[PDB]
């Protein structure tokens, strides 16, 4: 079977795609992509799922749809229309941040109020000592290449660690106007070139630590760092506490102290004080972890269909794929890694999904990445962690930049 | 504390009130994503509350339609009280339009309730069950245009605005969808049919009762995972895919006649029905599916129904002491036109009229209940279904052929 059709069953729907692609005939709406990108995904997961040297562990199949999914859009395999339509799902419908609004409230309200609060104080310094990790390893190799230290604090660390596209790349040139008074497209275009490339490398790498993970298992936790009307309730519980967040990042408490919140962030404190005041019953609980699972079991492979179209432009890293930015980039990432698997073996977490949580979902494109990187490494259930570090984390970049920012001048 | 547990959509009071507190919170301060988050967050919400209200309503939940038309005429009415914000009104609408869930909603609902017949009672079923419930729809045309022109009303508007849709499968899967293939042949708003439709309808539905009942006393006078849901999914969008591809680029029109997208689904469905390409156990994934959307997704699509498709004055305007007449007299014509061809098929006049007829011509499937109760024959439902579900299919096709010809 094909995603759990038949092999007949299955050429009928992809003989449907076939035939919409070659008449041109698509409508550009919710329907219309997740027909696209539910057939796609399918066939590119079961050969990720199996080619031999291709596919390790979890990361054969979603990588596989991300990476295939990009290259059909550089390739112009797919069509403006299903391009359109496929982006109208992940953008417009910002499918993206249902699915991960989804799995956050699923992830939190799971688990016990008496571990929350547990990890929180022991995670924040682990990131920062990735930061660190990050910065110290980008610098020596920047030196290494005859770069001056600011470019690669400015141009590389910075961005890398930022909170992604929006939440670094963004803001991040915002920042870098005001206190240079440059213009942003100079600063962003290599930002968000090089931020990509190192979201690639932190993909990679979360497949080779979850191989490591296995092969090495006293550094690993496996998964571990330290009716239908449930389920509704479930979907309603993941929207509402989005929309809640949403209007306290905007209207109520954008920024705690120097330091912006991201409506993510909230959320997440959100959820978890959701937990703590048990207002939903144990089986509502379950009802939002199962809907999670839907999301991340079956809906996993068409939300990589959109990741590969939306967040990976291709044309932009090839504009920017020196050796010299392949390499500082993804050794950055390494001393990312490095700076969370120390820091978080000091704090009492595992080494493994240390350099995950605080070390990888910190180098990749904020929550898209976050998605790109724990399905690699099969620890999705992580999800809840590697927005504390896009968001959060991300907030800490921006002030760590601002301060940076006006040194360097 | 015993009042605290009183659930609203499956959400204790206390749980709820942090969600409707959280919603006040976004009017408020006009704070909200014009997006599918966004949108669902408020609909779900508002949805919730009117539906329950319109469920717990005595005289209004049996005979009016309940929960889903509490929803869609309160929500309405906050359009036009000016109660929602213009960003909610847009949320909504991008949900309901932009994201397209509408279509999306009756694909799905299309292909769960298709693939969920049984193979064999399906073609089965098409060879004489089926052939009654079309000389039922006959018999509610002919009766239904003889009424009209008795009220000087044109032909057209018999059709369209009477006997089509009293005849489809409610409101959810009717009422909806042709308002969808009449925008998509006429390009009139799709608010105008919807509000006369959705009015007519629900009266026909009370009559339906009614006379499922008298024709009881009539009677003795006169004697297993996730995946499988997620393959109804696919199977609900790549169905609707070529169907879109057909009328589009294929098959636009087979005569005179142009055959709408979702007209071509209902077939397509139904054929990969009937080449048994899905196991018994993705067939069920669909319906599970379909269950979904129908229980716990239905209310919030009637939030966004209520301020796209409905105008309060025109529902208002439909309940003239005329259309009680000529409804009525619709519903009769189907009594009479399945009991003639049941009688043809072999089978029996009363029980013919109350499942190929009345089921017909009544809401759905709560409405089946409501029927099948009223006359004690609740062991028809599989009957019943088939007339509301494929028949229910049946009348989008016709439709959308009436529609094109009559334009
Ligand atoms: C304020 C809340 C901050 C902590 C959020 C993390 C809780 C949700 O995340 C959970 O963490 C657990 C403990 O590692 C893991 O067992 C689960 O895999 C994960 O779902
Ligand atoms: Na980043
Ligand atoms: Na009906």
């Amino acid at each position: 079977k094909i995603f759990g059709m038949p092999l007949p069953l299955y050429a009928f729907a992809l003989i449907t795609l076939l035939l919409s692609h070659f008449y041109n005939a698509l409508p550009t709406d919710i329907v219309g992509g997740f027909a696209i990108m539910f057939i796609i995904g399918a066939i590119f997961g079961e050969i990720g799922k199996r080619l031999p040297i291709f596919n390790k562990y979890i990361g054969g199949a979603p990588v596989m749809i991300f990476l295939v999914a990009a290259y059909f859009v550089y390739a112009g395999i797919f069509t403006q229309k299903e391009i359109d339509a496929i982006s109208n799902v992940m953008d417009k419908s910002n499918f993206l941040n249902l699915f991960i609004a989804v799995l956050i409230t699923g992830a939190i309200l799971s688990v016990n109020r008496r571990l929350l609060l547990k990890s929180l104080l022991g995670y924040i310094p682990t990131i920062l000592m990735g930061i660190v990790g990050a910065s110290i390893f980008g610098i020596a190799i920047g030196l290494v290449f005859g770069i001056p230290v600011d470019r690669i604090m400015m141009l590389y660390v910075l961005p890398i660690m930022g909170g992604g596209n929006g939440a670094g790349a963004v803001p991040l040139s915002e920042i870098y106007h005001s206190v240079t008074g440059r213009s942003r497209e100079e600063y962003y275009s290599t930002a968000i070139a090089i931020l990509t490339i190192a979201n690639i490398f932190a993909i990679v790498f979360a497949a080779v630590l979850d191989i490591i993970g296995k092969k090495h298992t006293w550094l690993s936790g496996e998964g571990e760092l330290v009716t239908h009307r449930e389920t509704a309730v479930g979907l309603v519980l993941s929207t509402t506490c989005f929309l809640l967040a949403y209007v306290v990042a905007k209207k109520i408490l954008p920024s705690i102290g120097g330091v912006a919140i991201h409506y993510f962030a909230w959320m997440v404190l959100i959820v978890a004080a959701l937990n703590a005041s048990g207002l939903c019953s144990p089986e509502i609980k379950a009802g939002a972890k199962r809907l999670s699972d839907f999301f991340s079991k079956q809906l996993l492979w068409v939300l990589m269909v959109g990741v590969g179209v939306c967040y990976t432009d291709l044309q932009e890293i090839i504009n920017a794929i020196t050796f010299a930015n392949v390499v500082i980039a993804a050794i950055i990432v390494i001393g990312a890694v490095l700076g969370a698997a120390i820091g978080g073996w000091l704090m009492g977490f595992f080494p493994i999904e240390s350099a995950i949580t605080a070390g990888l979902c910190m180098a990749n494109r904020g929550g898209s990445g976050d998605l790109e990187v724990l399905s690699a490494c099969n620890r999705m259930n992580l999800i809840s962690y590697a927005q504390i570090s896009s968001r959060l984390g991300g907030g800490i970049v921006l002030v760590i930049a601002s301060i940076v920012f006006g040194m360097m001048i």
